[PDB]
């Protein structure tokens, strides 16, 4: 059903638009949307730091600015292709937009958000 | 040389994909990069409202999800398509993008970002 | 060891602080450090919403101010002196400052942070 | 009728308390609030940068944890105790709480946050 080798590729390539002269430290993500499409996201470093945006939530900006819906699938990447979990910031918004139901690509196995995020706040 | 109509009017078309459940308020940017092409952005709103992307910064996520470069103006609205300024934040970001020279839409004649921010952090 | 009535309570008044005006939903946040003291923070809004400081953001600000320091529990409570679970960016930052091992008020028992967010990006 | 020299010191006081161990960038602020008290806040980072708290953002967070009100003036300062211009996000939270009146420590002379952010988004 989510093809997730194609997912974590899809987050590798958009890795490589990553903005991060401050930490070298890209992300990429890609998800796939209830509809099928599927959208990306890189890192995007800010000199206030506090302003870098993730790229799972630039794969949530690219969900709407592409006619929205529901995230059913996500990878993130790290520039060499490793997954990483989406940090607490990112947990919370994906959530929004895919729910506890949204799978996160692996450890071994992709995970549930809702198990990534328990008891999340505040619907 | 930068068709301002054009510009606004995809922030305009951008602002309709805004997820704003919490604040109605929809926000739309579409921003020239320095090849050319425009890369747009609308407002994505979280429970946890710090969570909340801005439309510019979904721009930005969209600059580099799409090859990076330099970005030469950018038309941000409301869902009314009413011109509107960048919140502090978007200022900040679009400015790492687009530098002091970056052209905002309106007041009656666009803004360089420089004079939106002026006397910017910290480089 | 913990005092968690005293820490809910402190989250209480703290909450009484609360700038909400665009969601009335106060916050309050209050946690002990490693050295017996307790900071304290509230929910503050702006009307660009994704600029909204959360309630124990605030309290690792007040941490930091203060001396800095591990959190060893934090109770966070909304207007109501009801338990909340942290948002997904606070259950990251403070990882920050009190390690997987840090306590979250309730459900029914406090939780470890580790649990509430496993496998945590990225240090 | 604002003793900036001591509000700038205080802002460096301030900026002793910053956790910065990824830009190594120390920032503290200091504001002086309608009732007479000053509210400090040093900058606090995390690994996912986007989760780092401004100094300035603090202070507001110390606002309202002791009691809100109206800020009146503002120094920020680096840990080498020069003075700072607030990033475009903090300009933007800052104007919520000080409104366009609030000055802002230096340059040669404290400016009015209406003049470092002006024609504010939106309220
Ligand atoms: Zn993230
Ligand atoms: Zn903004
Ligand atoms: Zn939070
Ligand atoms: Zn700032």
């Amino acid at each position: 059903d989510v093809d997730w080798n194609m997912l974590r590729g899809n987050a590798t390539q958009a890795a490589a638009g990553a903005y991060v002269p401050y930490s070298r430290f890209a992300v990429g993500a890609a998800a796939l949307v209830d509809d099928g499409r599927v959208v990306t996201g890189c890192n995007v470093e800010n000199v206030s730091y506090g302003l870098t945006l993730c790229a799972e939530c630039a794969v949530v900006c690219a969900l709407h600015s592409t006619g929205g819906g529901r995230l059913l699938a996500l990878a993130c990447v790290d520039g060499h292709g490793s997954v990483l979990m989406p940090c607490g910031r990112c947990r919370q918004v994906l959530l929004e937009h895919g729910g506890s139901e949204l799978l996160i690509d692996h450890p071994v196995r992709p995970r549930r958000l809702g198990d990534l995020l328990p008891d999340a706040f505040g619907l």
